[PDB]
């Protein structure tokens, strides 16, 4: 059985995945640059396959739908076999793992607090405690699903509170939160993964802060199909890329070497 | 195939793995307590196994000699299948994934500088400088190996001046390690993981303190052997766990909870 091109399925997402500026000069997966674009080289590198970088069709991450079970987002690419390997901010949860194959994490994060400067919020516990501030989330994806499947206090009373709140605390997009965050003149604190509130914190125009400690301790994975062989390759890459402080300098070029806050 | 009581090798590392004071009075796995102990019972609570806590035999935790080719250490222990799983502060590393299985992290970490409160140095870079204030590491496990493998110029430095540095400046245990800073009047400094330097900061005399950001970014894994079936069941535990924030609970328990610092 010959070799195949390998097809990865990501999602644009700044700073993982982005279209160049020249994009439309370009083609195939030169089209692309960011975080995942890198790791996704480097890992064809040290792996020895050639790949083509395709855009999830749905827009999502994974999750089953209840009613009908199926899988939608990378997830499901990978589940159904239209993808081979899913190369994003994929945080590695329970259910995924159930279903497909994770490599051991690229990234760790947390769930994480992003306020406008000068919002009196410091922690989690302030902001379920109070209704003059609203917050929320992405409307689809592993944050959302932490508050809706909370069993803590704190979290499923601001579950209840996302909920109930008026006009809707929930977003569609990342760019849609931050924009939120900054229009609100301090009375919309947006929840989201850690290493997402660090970039945007390097972002001008410089008016976003991470508070608090983080709400949870997770990481992103490396997705295959379940049993692929493609799998343990993968791992093993990214353990090599990571002993060698690789990811550690691709965090800093995307996250802090060009920097826009001083 | 009937089931079988699962072996568990761990080894004694505080807090992780304690003998309780009054040990002789009790009998088997009610002997030990602390991290380690908690979560094999979280484990084999939630996967529905009976297990047995067994030590080490050789105090290691897993290398391979390049001559014999033999693992040592609790690696070698599922490797050669003297145990089932084993159940330590055991860092997911390239070599070992090669030849057992790993879970997911259950503790994420780094190495990280224990100083006596007072030395003069915030960082590595600050350490590699110099050679008035000794530094060093444990003489087996994954800290003293980042330096020994380490193509980081500052890291090779820093294992270079480890290698040919006197009076030795490596320690056997992790309580040598300890007692070595909190008595050299601040000549030595001791690299270590960072969640063992968190534990020991909370600990009378409250003497030592950590410095700097983290080296690497590492986690700690349940391993078993490879291809073991007991393996996904546990993995799943492990994430279960992690997203009911047992884990949390578990580090908070035997950390902070009781800390001695104020
Ligand atoms: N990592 C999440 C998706 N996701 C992402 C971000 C966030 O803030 N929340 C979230 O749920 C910033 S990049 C992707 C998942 O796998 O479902
Ligand atoms: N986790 C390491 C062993 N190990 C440990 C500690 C440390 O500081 N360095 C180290 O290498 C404090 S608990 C165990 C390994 O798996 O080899
Ligand atoms: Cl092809
Ligand atoms: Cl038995």
């Amino acid at each position: 059985g010959a070799n195949k091109t390998v097809v990865v399925t990501t999602i644009l997402e700044s700073p993982y995945v982005m279209m160049k500026k020249n994009h439309e000069m370009l083609e195939g997966n030169e089209r692309y640059e960011g975080y995942c674009v890198d790791l996704a080289a480097e890992i064809a590198k040290h792996c020895g396959f050639k790949y083509k970088l395709t855009i999830v069709g749905d827009g999502k991450y994974g999750a089953r739908d209840a009613d009908t079970k199926i899988w939608n987002g990378m997830v499901g690419e990978l589940v159904y076999g239209k993808a081979d390997i899913a190369i994003a901010p994929l945080t590695i949860t329970l259910v995924r793992e159930e279903v497909i194959d994770f490599s051991k994490p690229f990234m760790s994060l947390g769930i994480s607090i992003m306020i406008k400067k000068g919002t009196p919020i410091e922690s989690a516990e302030d902001l379920s405690k109070q209704t003059e501030i609203a917050y929320g989330t992405l409307d689809s994806g592993s944050t959302k699903e932490f508050f809706r499947r909370s069993k803590i206090a704190v979290f499923d009373k601001m579950w209840t509170y996302m909920r109930s709140a008026e006009p809707s605390v929930f977003v569609r997009t990342t760019a849609e939160g931050v924009a939120r965050v900054r229009k609100s003149k301090g009375k919309y604190a947006y929840l989201l993964e850690s290493t997402m509130n660090e970039y945007i914190e390097q972002r001008k125009p410089c008016d976003t802060m991470k508070v608090g400690g983080n709400l949870d301790s997770k990481g992103y994975g490396i997705a295959t199909p379940k049993g692929s062989s493609l799998g343990n390759a993968v791992n093993l890459a990214v353990l090599k890329l990571n002993e060698q402080g690789l990811l550690d300098k691709l965090k800093n070029k995307w996250w802090y070497d060009k920097g826009e806050c001083g």
